[PDB]
C-alpha cells in the first residue's frame, strides 16, 4: 500500500495572511469572474461565469427556479439528473427559453439517450455525476462525447481527490474536473464505505497536478471544489488555494429558489435537503460500480437546513465578504487571489482564539 | 530505551484515496479468499478461507453454533481453550462432525495433553492464545508441536506489535501471526498496565517486517489483525494495511449464534460480552508470565453489546461494503488491494467533516 | 499560493521553563520599563513606560478616566478615534491638564484634520487604529505626518502578523509597530472573513523580523502584541516572545476606569465590553477598504465581561505575577527576559497535567 | 528567546511495547531495589529503597504514621518541612526511634537552624523543598551542609524539568535530582505563572543528562519523578524513562495512614489533601523567590481524594502490576527496564481504543 508523509485537513484548519493592500484594492475593484470549461494557453475559456459559484446536482437544489436565479446574479445550476432524461430536458429547455446559461448532469450509463436530449433542450455544459470519478466508465462517458460531438459539447467530470485522479480524467478529455469525496453536508459515504480526503488537501493536491498538466500541455484545465462549503470565507480558501469555482448543495438548499418544501422544526422555518445517496433520492448511477441498477446501501441523509431567504441576497451578502477578503490579500481577480494568498493551518487552541472568547455575547 | 519517530495510530484516523476502477472492478467480480497459514513462495497456502473473518478464542463469542455458522460464511472460528481440555475436545468434534473447517485456541502451559486432544478431535489449526506473545513460553509451544507433529499440526501464535516481535515468532515456527495489544473492545490492559501500541500502526510494522520476511527466507507468513475493528470499512482498512485475515470478539458477540445470553437493558436487546481477563473469564493463562495460575489484576470487563440478528445476513452487508470499497480501489482481490490501497491519515477536523454536519439529521 | 511548514500558534499552547535564579533574582528588583517608540541602537527610546500595559483603542475602555488611572501606575491608554475629532481631542487635553502620558487612535481618512487637533491638544503618541495595517493607506498616513511633523510626532501602526508586514510599515517610518489579527476576545473576523492568524506566532514570527530590521539599520522599533490576553501569564509569554508592551481591551473593561456601565446578569456584577467592529461601536474606518463609509458587515460582538475592580489593585496583582515568573526565569528586566527564555509549546494532554486533576476542589 | 523542536508531553500519551520474556521474567523474580543517593561508577549507593516509592514533603501527607508504614514496605518518606523546626525534628524522631529509614523535607531559609536538628533527630536523609530550584539559593544552601558535614549528610535537590537545571545542582553537589513543575495533582503553577513542563518530556530530558554526566564524571546522580502519577502504569513508564525513584502526593494521600481526616462527600468516603502552595498549607518558603515571607498568591489547591484504605494493599496491588509490566519487557530489575524499554507516543484516537470501547460496561 501507499502511505503520505501528512494528514488530510480541511477548511475550518486555514486563515489567509494579508499581503499588501494597494490604493486601488476597492472591493468595488474586485472582478469575480471565472474560466468554466478548459482552455489553451493564452487565450480565454469559451465560458466564463461572472461569479464562481455554482449549484449541486441534486434534487433538492437545481431546478428551474434555481438555475434563473443563479444564472441571473453570474453563476450556473446543474440541472439534476436523478430524473427522467425527458423531465431533465424539460427542465433545462424552461430555463433557455425562460439567455441565462445552464449546466445538467449526466450519469456514465444512459449517456447516448441523455446526451442528445440535453443538448437538444439547449444545455450550454455537461457534468458526469458520481461519486468517485476515477473511473473507465467516465473515460467512456467522454469518449463517446468527443467521438459524436468533438469540442461542440462540454463535459465536466470526476470527482477525485488526487494528482492521478486529476490526470486521468484529463487525458480522457474533461473540460473541467470536480474535486471531492465525502465532505458534503448530508454525505456520510466516508463513514460507511472509509473513502475519501479532506476537501482543503484535495484541492489542493489536484491544483498542484493541474499546474503541472498546464505547463505540460498548454492546456488550463479548471477544476471545482465540490462541497463542504460551511461559511463564507471557506469559498475565499477554496478558491485562494487553486479552484476556479464553488460547488454547492447545502448553501442554496436554504433558499426560497431551491425545489424543496419549508417546513417549521421547533418554531425555526427550514428547508428540506437530502442526499443523492439517501433512500430518498435513490440516485444508484452516482454510486454505480457496474453493479446492479440499485442503491446497496445509502451514503447520503435526509434533512433540514435553516431558510435563509433569496439567492440573490445571500448571495451577494457572501460575496461581499469573498471581495473584502480578497483586498486584504492585495488581489482583484481570483488568478490573483491565487497567486498571492498566504495560507496558513490553524491549531485548535489558535481556533479558539479566533472566535468571541472570554466573553458572555450580548 | 529507545524512542519512536511518530506516535501510533488507529483505524479511525485513516481513509482509503481511491485509485482506477476499471468495468471490470464490479462488486460480484471480488474474491475475499485469504490464506490462513504460511507457504512457500509460488505456492498456495494449505488452507485458504473464502471470507476474511475469524472469531476470537474467547467464551462469550466461539462457541459450537459460532464456529458453524462462520464456517458457513466461509470463515473460521477458534473454540476457546478457556475450559477444560475435554470439554474443548468435545466442542471441535461437535463441529467438525456437524466438513467444515474449525480452529481451537490452546495455551504456553497444559499444551502437552491439550494438543493432542484436540488434533484428535478433528481440529484444522490451532493457536496460541496470549496478551503478550512475545515470549519463550510460545516459542516452547511452537517447537514441541513442530517436535511431535512436524509440519502435520498448524498453530498460530502471538500477538505482537512489532517486526521483533513478528520476527521472533516466524523464527520459532508459527504458521501465522496475531497482532495486536490492547485493542480489544473489552479490554483494559493499556490502562492497567501501560504495554501496546495502536492496532493500525501494529499490523502497518509488522507487515513490514513479514514482507521482508518473505523476501528473505521464500516464506510468506500470514497475518492476522486482532482487535479494535468497530466499523465495516475497519475491515478494508485492516487488509488494505497488509493484514491476510481479521480476527473479532465484539462484532460477533452481538450474533444469534454467540453462546452467551440475550438481555434486555433499558428497552434494547442486548447480549453478554467479557473480556477473557475479566474475572468473569479467569483466562489467566493468556497472561501467564510463569507466575501463580491465577489472575493478578483484571485486564478485561464484563459487558452487554447490542443484538444485531444472525451471523449471515451481518457478514453478509459487512463484506458488501468492503467490496464495494475494493472496487473503488480497483482491486478484485485481497493482495490486490494490499498493493494499489493509498491511504492517509486524516486530521480530526476532516474527520468532523466526514459525518453529516450542519444539518439536523431526520 | 504560499503555505507554510507549521500551523500558527497561540498563548495558551506555552510555557516557559525555568533558568537560573540567581540570588539577585527578587520580584522587588525587577524592571518593568519599556520603550515606545523607535531609537537608534546605544541610545534610549524617547518615550519608556514604567510597565509594558497599554489600553486598547476602543470605546469601551480606553476614556478619561481609564487614561488617567492606567498613567499613574505606569503604563498608556490610547484614547479611541472612533468619535468627533472634537471630542477626542478634548479627552486628550483633559487627561493632559489634569503630567501624565496619553496616546490617541487615528485612522487613514481624516488624519490631516485629527492629527493636528491631537497634536496642539497635547497627546504624547499617535497610533492609526485598523484590523489589517498592512496597506498603502497605512503609509500615506505615516508620510503625511512626517511630511508635516518630521520625527517630532511619534505614530505607531499596522497589526501585521508576519515579517512581511512588519518591514513595510518599518520602511513607511512607524515609531512603532502592533501586531495581531482575529484574537481579540470580542473579535469575530476570523470567523468572518477568515483572514489572521494566531497571536503567539504572530508576535514570534514579526519580533524575529524586528531583529533582523535592527541588525541591518541599527534602528530598534518597538513591537506590540494586541489582543488575545486571556490570562496573567500570557503577559509575560508575550513579553518572552519578544513584544515590548502588550495591548488589552478585555483586561481593562472590567475595571472600575472604563467608560462603560455596570450590568448585573444572573446575580453577577458585569460591565459592558464592544468590539469596533460591532454595529453598536460602527467604526467603520478600522476596517476600511477604501469602500463606503460604513460597515460592510459585523467583525465584532457586544458582550459583558466581569467587574474585577480598581485598576490599581488588579494591575498590582498581574504584574506581581509576571515579576515573579520573570525571576524564575532568572530576569530582572524585560530583555533580559526576552534573551534568557525558554519557550515551549505544549501538547493538549499536558495542559490537562497542568491544571488542578483527579481531585475535587474544595 | 529559545525555543524547542517538538511540544512536551506527559505520561498519559505513552504506551510500553513489550520486547522477549524469558522463561525467567517471572513477577515473583522482580528486584525492584534503587539507589537514592550518588555514588561512584562500580560501586552501590549508601542507601538504596527495596521499592523505588517515595511520600511527598507535604503536610498532607508525609506525617508520623506515613513515614513508618511506607518505611515497612521499603520506601521513605520525607517528613514534610513547612512546619516548625522542633515539631519536624520530633516525628522524624519518633519514626527513627519507633530501625526504619525517614527523611525530612528543608528550605532554603533557616537551613542553619533546621538542618543541625534534623540531623541530631536522626534523619537518614534531606531534600531541598522548591517548586524552581534551579536557584542560587539551592547551591548556596547544598554548599553549606557541604561545609559543615562533607558527604556524611544526604541532601536531595531542585525540581527541575531540564539538562541545563540538573547540570547546575549536580555541580552544586546534590545527592539525587527532583524532577517536575506544575504536574502535581492539585497544582495550579502552571495556570498562575506559565512555567512547567510535561513531566515525561522533563523525566526523559533530565535522565538523558544525567547520563552524560555520568559518563563524564563517573558520578550516578539518582534522579525521582516527582508529581503527575495517576495511574499505576504511570508509575512503570516513569521508571522506564530513567527514574530512579518516584515520589507522590495523592497517591499516597488517600490512604489511612495519611495524617488527614477522612470526609464523606456525596455519599463517598474522602481523604482531605492540599497543595503546599494554598492558602491552607501557606507553605510560602517553597515558591521563595528572595521576597517578603509570605505567600504572594495562591499556586496549590485545598481538595479532597479518595480515601483507598491502607498503604500496605495498596502498594502491593500497584507494585504487582509494575512487575508483571516489566516481566513483558524482559526486565527484572529497574536498570534493566531503562535499557530495554521501548516506549512510543500514542494519538488521541489510539487512547481511545485502549480503553474499553463499542460496548456497554456491565
Ligand atoms: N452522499 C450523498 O448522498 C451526496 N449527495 C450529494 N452529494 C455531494 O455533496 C455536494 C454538496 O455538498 P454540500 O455543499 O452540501 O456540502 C454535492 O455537490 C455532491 O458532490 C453527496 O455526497
Ligand atoms: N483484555 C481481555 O480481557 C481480552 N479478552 C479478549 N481480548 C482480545 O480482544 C480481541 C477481541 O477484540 P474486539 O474484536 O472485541 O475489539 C480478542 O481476539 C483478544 O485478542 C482481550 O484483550
Ligand atoms: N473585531 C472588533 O470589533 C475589535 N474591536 C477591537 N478589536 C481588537 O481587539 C483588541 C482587544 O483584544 P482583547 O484584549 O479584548 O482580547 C483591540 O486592541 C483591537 O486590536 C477588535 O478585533
Ligand atoms: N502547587 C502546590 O501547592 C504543590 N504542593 C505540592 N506540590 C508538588 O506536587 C507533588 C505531588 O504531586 P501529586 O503526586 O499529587 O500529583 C509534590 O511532591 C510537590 O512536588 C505542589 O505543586
Ligand atoms: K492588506
Ligand atoms: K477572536
Ligand atoms: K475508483
Ligand atoms: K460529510
Ligand atoms: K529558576
Ligand atoms: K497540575
Ligand atoms: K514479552
Ligand atoms: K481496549
Amino acid at each position: 500500500a501507499k502511505y503520505y508523509n501528512e494528514p488530510c485537513h480541511t477548511f475550518n484548519e486555514y486563515l489567509l495572511i494579508p499581503g499588501l493592500s494597494t490604493v486601488d484594492c476597492i472591493p468595488s475593484n474586485v472582478n469575480l469572474s471565472t474560466p468554466l470549461v478548459k482552455f489553451q494557453k493564452g487565450q480565454q475559456s469559451e465560458i466564463n461565469l461572472k461569479i464562481p459559484l455554482v449549484s449541486a446536482i441534486m434534487q433538492s437544489v437545481s431546478g428551474e427556479k434555481m438555475a434563473i436565479a443563479l444564472a441571473r446574479e453570474g453563476g450556473i445550476s446543474f440541472i439534476f439528473g436523478s430524473q427522467s432524461i425527458e423531465s431533465q430536458a424539460a427542465m433545462v429547455h424552461a430555463v433557455k427559453n425562460f439567455r441565462y446559461l445552464v449546466g445538467a448532469g449526466i450519469n456514465t450509463r444512459d449517456f447516448r439517450e441523455r446526451v442528445p436530449a440535453l443538448v437538444e433542450a439547449g444545455a450550454d455544459v455537461l457534468c458526469i455525476d458520481s461519486s468517485d470519478g476515477f473511473s473507465e466508465w467516465q473515460k467512456i462517458t467522454i469518449g463517446w462525447i468527443r467521438e459524436k460531438y468533438g469540442d461542440k459539447v462540454k463535459v465536466g467530470a470526476g470527482n477525485i481527490v488526487d494528482g492521478e485522479g486529476f490526470r486521468y480524467l484529463a487525458d480522457a478529455g474533461a473540460d473541467f474536473i470536480k474535486i471531492g469525496i465525502g465532505g458534503g453536508s448530508i454525505c456520510i459515504t466516508r463513514e460507511q464505505k472509509g473513502i475519501g480526503r479532506g476537501q482543503a488537501t484535495a484541492v489542493i493536491d489536484v491544483v498542484a497536478e493541474r499546474n503541472k498538466y498546464f505547463e505540460e500541455t498548454g492546456i488550463y484545465i479548471p477544476v471545482c471544489s465540490d462541497g463542504g462549503i460551511v461559511y463564507d470565507y471557506h469559498m475565499t480558501l477554496a478558491l485562494a488555494m487553486g479552484a476556479d469555482f464553488i460547488m454547492l448543495g447545502r448553501y442554496f438548499a436554504r433558499f426560497e429558489e431551491s425545489p424543496t418544501r419549508k417546513v417549521t422544526i421547533n418554531g425555526s422555518v427550514m428547508k428540506e435537503y437530502w442526499g443523492e445517496g439517501s433512500s430518498r433520492a435513490r440516485n444508484w448511477q452516482r454510486y454505480d460500480l457496474g453493479g446492479k441498477q440499485k442503491l446497496s446501501f445509502e451514503e447520503g441523509v435526509d434533512s433540514y437546513v435553516p431558510y435563509a431567504g433569496k439567492l440573490k441576497d445571500n448571495v451577494e451578502a457572501s460575496l461581499n465578504k469573498v471581495k473584502s477578503t480578497m483586498c486584504n490579500c492585495g488581489a482583484l481577480t481570483i488568478p490573483q487571489l491565487q497567486s498571492k494568498a498566504k495560507i496558513t493551518l490553524v491549531s485548535s487552541v489558535s481556533i479558539v482564539e479566533g472566535g468571541a472568547h472570554d466573553v458572555i455575547v450580548k
